[PDB]
C-alpha cells in the first residue's frame, strides 16, 4: 500500500528516537522521518542529533569527570614516587572544554553521515508538534505561531523528546545555571554552589571541584538530609563522608530563598537559615520534568499526566493506537540505555510482528561521582517491606594501594541484599573505584537471578576490589516482617 | 583421643596454608602447626608467612604496577588541561620500593598478631621435611644435615610449599634476575631486558618501562612467536601493539645464548640471531617448577611427577592417605584464590566431614599489564576441538576519553566464544583499563551457565566499557568441526 509520506515520524533525535529511526529503516527498510532542534550540540537549544544523553549528558559530563579525577591521581602518585611541582597544579578549563566541544562535534557529524548514507531515512530540523494522528508538523521556533517548514504525513507517531531541568521557581532563579548551561561556561568558576542532591548535582560538584581555580571551593545544597534519594542509605553516607575529604562542603536542610546580582558578576545567596553567601555561579540540579509541554499533544488526544509525562502502556502505546512514546518523556527509569531498549522494543513489536516490553527491573545504573557508585536492583529499605525475610550483606575495605597513594579516605564498600527464604539476590550496592564497571556484569547475574550461593562459590580475580563480591557468606543482619533483627528466629 | 601433638601440620604458610591452617584451628577447634622458613618478607629466602602471593607477587606487584601506570595517567592528564613541567617527570624507584616494603611488612606483622591471638594455631619457623607420614621435622637450613629445631607429631600433613621461578640454565644464568631479586633492587634499571613472554616477564616489564629513568628503556624478549601462550590470540597480538606503543620493544624467537658481567656493572647478552648488547639487569620470568625437592617426600612415600609435582587427587589427597597437598606445589592452575580454594576444601573433607573438590573450569584470571587482560573460560582454538560448533563474538573500540588523552593506541577489546548448539557461554577475553575488575562478575555468570542471550538480554550502564558486553549479537564468525568457517551451513 502507498499511503502516506512516512511510515514513522520520531519527534526528538535522541537515545530513544535514533535507536528506533535507524532500526525501523534498516532492518524493516520503513520510511523514516527524525525531526530534532538543531544537528550541533551548544547554547541556545543544548540538545541536538543524538540528543541530551551525546550533546549534553552521559558523553561529555563522562569526559569532564574524567578529567577531574586527575586531580585526585596526580596527588596519588605522589605516594609512588612520582617527584614533580605540586604548586604548579591548576587545570586549564579552557583546554577541556574545547576538547568536550571537539569530541561531541565529531558524533554530530557523523550522524549527519547517518542519515545522508541511510536510504529511507530522513532528518527534519525544527520543533515537532501534534496536529492530529497521523500529521506532524515541524515549525522554525516552538511558539507554535512560527512559520510551518514541514507538514510530515504519516502511519506512526514516536514521541521522544526526552525532559529538561526544573527550575527553583523564587526571587533570582534566573541568575542560576543547570547542567545545560555548565557545559558551556567561559571559565571554571573559584566560587561554586550546586543546589541539589541527585546524581547530576553529585557528579558536577565532583567536576567543579576537580577544575575549581587555585583558592576555590564547591559547597553542595540539599533541600533534606542525606543527598541521594533511593540509592543504599549507608553507600550515601560513605560518599557524603568523601566528598568532605575531597574538599566539598556538603549542606543539608538547606535551600536558597533569595539569589541577586552582584557588582562584578557573582551572586548573592540567602539561605534557609539565615546565612547569606557570594557564588561566582549557582548551577540548579533540582530533577528533570518530560519537554510534552510543546508538543500539543491535546490536539491528537494523547494522554498526559504526572508533569507532562505521556500515559504510555507496557509495549509504549500513548491513548491513540497509532502514537507510541519511549525514553524520560514517559517518566520512568531516566537511562539512556533503557530509552535505547524501549526503542528498539518498539521496532520489533509495531514492524517487526515480534512483541515484546521493556523489563525495568533490576537494571543497573551508576554514579560519575568521585568515587563512583554502582548499583542494580533494591535497597534493604524496600527488600524489608515487599519480602518477608531479608538478609543485608556487607563488607567495606580500603585497597592497600592508598596506605601508598594518601588517599585513606577511599573505604571501597560493598552491600548484597538477600530473600532469605531462597538466596536470592535482590540488591547489589558497590561505592568506589571501578564499581559503574563491576556492576554491568553483577546485572547480568541478577537477570539469570542469582542467589548469594553463585557469588561466594565463584573462585576470586586477585588482586582485584570485585573479588569482595565472592567472599561474603555471613549476613551482616536481617530483616523479618520488615523491621531490623541482630541475628534470625 | 589423646594422641600426637598436633591434628595437622602446614608445610608452607602461604595461600593455601594459611586459609586451611586458620580454618582448621577457629571452625574445628584442631590443633594446628603451620612451618615457613621467616616471619617477614625479603632477601635471601624471599617468601614468608603470608606466602609468595603477599611477599614476591599478587600484592606487591600490583603496588608497582599500579606505580607505573602514574606515567600514561600523568601523560593522559594534558588533554584534559593539565598544564605542569613534563620535563621535570622521573619516577623515584626508591620511594616506590620503601613504601611497597612498608605495605607487606605491616601484613606479616599483622600474621604475627593472628597466631599470638588464635588458640590452637602456632607458627614453626624452618625449613620442613617428612621423615615418616606423621612426623614432620623442622631444619635450621634446607641443608637435610643442619640441626633439627623441631620434629611435630601429626596426624594429617597438609603440603602447600607452592613453587620458585625457573633459571635459563647457559653460561651467564647467575648474573640474572627473577620476580624474587626484582622488588628488592636498590635502583630503577636504564637497560632492562625480561626474559620471557609469560604473565610475570608481560607485568615486570610494564613496572620497569614506568620506573626506568630518563633515557632508558626495556626490551621484552621471549622464545616463541607470539606472547601469553594459552591466552585469546586476538588479545596477544592487540596487546603486543600496546606495549610497543607504551615504549617496550618486543623481541620474538630470541633467547640469551650467554652472559658475561662487564666492567661498570652491566651486562653483556649474545642472543641466536648473533645480536649482542649490554643491559643494566636481566630479568629470568621462563616459568614457576614446585617446591618438593627439598621436602624429602621420597622418605614417606608420597608421590612425585612433572618437575616435582605433588601427585594428587580430586579432594587434594597424596599417595599416602593423612597426606595432601595444594596449591602451585600441585602445578595445576597456579593463582592464589585456586589454593584458597582447594586449602579451604582440603579442611571441610578432613576436619568439616562435608568432602567437597575445588572445581578448576571456569576461574576468570587477570594480567596486571599495561594495558590489562580479564579472561574466564576457553580460547576459540580450544573451544573449537571440544565442541562441534562455535560462535565466535568479537568487539573492539576506542573509549572517547582517549580523542582527548592522546592514548589513541588503547583500543579496549572484547571476544565470546559459544556453543552455537546452545548459546553457552564457553569463554570471555577482555583486553583495557578496568578488565580485571569487570570479568570477576562475568566468571560469576559463567558459573551460572550463561548463554549469550543472558548478555545482550542485560539494560546496559551508560557510559562504560563492559556495556559492551551486552551489545554483542551477531557473531564475527564461526567454527564447525574445529575449522574456521566465513558463515554457517
Ligand atoms: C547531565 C546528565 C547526565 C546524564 N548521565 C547519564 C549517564 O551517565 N547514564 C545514563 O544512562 N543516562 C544519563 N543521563 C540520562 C540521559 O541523558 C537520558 O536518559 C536520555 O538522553 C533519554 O533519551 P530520550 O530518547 O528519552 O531523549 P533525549 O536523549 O533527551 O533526546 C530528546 C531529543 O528531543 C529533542 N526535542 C525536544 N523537543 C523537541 C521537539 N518539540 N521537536 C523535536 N525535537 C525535540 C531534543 O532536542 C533532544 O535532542 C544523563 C542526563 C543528564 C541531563
Ligand atoms: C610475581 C608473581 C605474581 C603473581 N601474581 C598473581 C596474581 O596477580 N594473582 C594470582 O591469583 N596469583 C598470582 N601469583 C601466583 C601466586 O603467588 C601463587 O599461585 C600462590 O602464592 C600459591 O599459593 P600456595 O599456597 O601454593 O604457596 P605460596 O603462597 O607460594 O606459599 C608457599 C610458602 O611455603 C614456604 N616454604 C617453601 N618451602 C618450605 C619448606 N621446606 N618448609 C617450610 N615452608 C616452606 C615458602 O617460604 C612460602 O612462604 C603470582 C606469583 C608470582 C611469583
Ligand atoms: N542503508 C543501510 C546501511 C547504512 C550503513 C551506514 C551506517 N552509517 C552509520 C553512521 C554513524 C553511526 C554512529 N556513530 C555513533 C557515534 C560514534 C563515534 C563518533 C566519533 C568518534 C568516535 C565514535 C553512534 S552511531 C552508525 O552506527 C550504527 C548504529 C546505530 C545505533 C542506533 N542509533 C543510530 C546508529 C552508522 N552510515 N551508513
Ligand atoms: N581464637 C579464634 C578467634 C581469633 C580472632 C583473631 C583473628 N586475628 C586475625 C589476624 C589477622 C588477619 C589477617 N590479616 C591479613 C592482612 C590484612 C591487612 C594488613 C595490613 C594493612 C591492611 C590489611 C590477612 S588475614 C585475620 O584475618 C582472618 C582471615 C583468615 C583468612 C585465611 N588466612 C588467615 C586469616 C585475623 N587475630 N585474632
Amino acid at each position: 500500500p502507498m499511503s502516506r509520506a512516512y511510515d514513522l515520524v520520531v519527534l526528538g533525535a535522541g537515545s530513544g528516537g535514533l535507536e528506533a529511526g535507524w532500526n525501523a529503516a534498516v532492518t524493516h527498510k520503513k520510511k523514516v522521518a527524525v525531526v530534532d532542534v538543531q544537528a550541533t550540540h551548544g547554547p541556545p537549544l543544548f540538545a541536538a542529533l543524538g540528543g541530551t544523553c551525546v550533546n549534553v549528558g552521559c558523553v561529555p559530563k563522562k569526559l569532564m569527570v574524567t578529567g577531574a579525577q586527575y586531580m585526585d591521581l596526580i596527588r596519588e602518585s605522589g605516594g609512588f614516587g612520582w617527584e614533580m611541582d605540586r604548586e604548579s597544579l591548576c587545570p586549564n578549563w579552557k583546554t577541556l572544554i574545547a576538547a568536550k566541544n571537539k569530541v561531541v562535534n565529531s558524533i554530530n557529524e557523523s550522524y549527519k553521515s547517518m542519515f545522508a548514507d541511510t536510504e529511507g531515512l530522513s532528518f527534519h530540523m525544527g520543533f515537532g508538534a501534534l496536529q492530529d494522528a497521523h500529521t506532524v508538523v515541524v515549525r522554525k521556533s516552538e511558539d507554535p505561531h512560527s512559520d510551518v517548514l514541514e507538514t510530515l504525513d504519516t502511519e506512526y507517531i514516536l514521541i521522544a523528546t526526552g525532559s529538561w531541568p526544573t527550575r527553583l521557581g523564587v526571587p533570582g532563579d534566573e541568575f542560576c545555571i543547570t547542567s545545560n548551561e555548565a557545559f558551556y561556561l567561559e571559565d571554571a568558576p573559584k566560587r561554586m554552589l550546586c543546589v541539589g542532591g541527585g546524581y547530576i548535582a553529585v557528579e558536577f560538584a565532583g567536576i567543579f571541584n576537580g577544575y575549581k581555580p587555585c583558592g576555590g571551593y564547591v559547597d553542595l545544597c540539599y533541600r533534606g538530609d542525606l543527598i541521594l534519594r533511593g540509592f543504599d542509605t549507608e553507600v550515601r553516607k560513605s560518599l557524603t563522608k568523601q566528598l568532605g575529604a575531597n574538599g566539598i562542603r556538603v549542606r543539608t536542610n538547606l535551600n536558597p530563598t533569595k539569589i541577586t546580582k552582584n557588582e562584578d558578576g557573582s551572586n548573592h545567596v540567602h539561605f534557609n537559615d539565615g546565612t547569606e553567601e557570594d557564588y561566582d555561579q549557582v548551577m540548579l540540579a533540582i530533577g528533570r520534568v518530560p519537554r510534552s509541554q510543546a508538543l500539543q499533544l491535546d490536539k491528537a488526544g494523547v494522554r498526559t499526566g504526572k508533569n507532562g509525562a505521556v500515559q504510555v502502556d507496557a509495549y509504549s502505546k500513548t491513548s491513540v493506537d497509532n502514537i507510541y512514546a519511549i525514553g524520560d518523556v514517559t517518566n520512568r527509569v531516566m537511562l539512556t540505555p533503557v530509552a535505547i531498549n524501549e526503542g528498539a522494543a518498539f521496532v520489533e513489536t509495531v514492524f517487526g510482528g515480534k512483541p515484546r516490553a521493556t523489563d525495568h527491573t533490576k537494571v543497573a545504573c551508576a554514579v560519575f561521582s568521585i568515587p563512583p557508585i554502582g548499583t542494580c536492583g533494591m535497597t534493604e529499605e524496600e527488600a524489608a517491606k515487599n519480602y518477608e525475610t531479608v538478609a543485608v550483606y556487607a563488607s567495606s575495605f580500603t585497597p592497600l594501594m592508598h596506605n601508598i597513594s594518601g588517599s585513606k579516605h577511599k573505604e571501597f564498600m560493598i552491600r548484597i541484599i538477600t530473600n532469605e527464604s531462597n538466596g536470592e539476590v535482590l540488591g547489589v550496592h558497590m561505592l568506589g573505584d571501578s564499581a559503574p564497571e563491576i556492576i554491568q556484569s553483577v546485572g547480568i547475574c541478577m537477570k539469570m537471578g542469582a542467589k548469594i550461593s553463585d557469588f561466594h562459590s565463584t573462585i576470586g580475580v586477585h588482586p582485584t576490589s570485585a573479588e569482595e563480591l565472592c567472599s561474603m557468606r555471613t549476613p551482616a543482619y536481617f530483616y523479618e516482617s520488615g523491621k531490623r533483627v541482630e541475628k534470625l528466629s
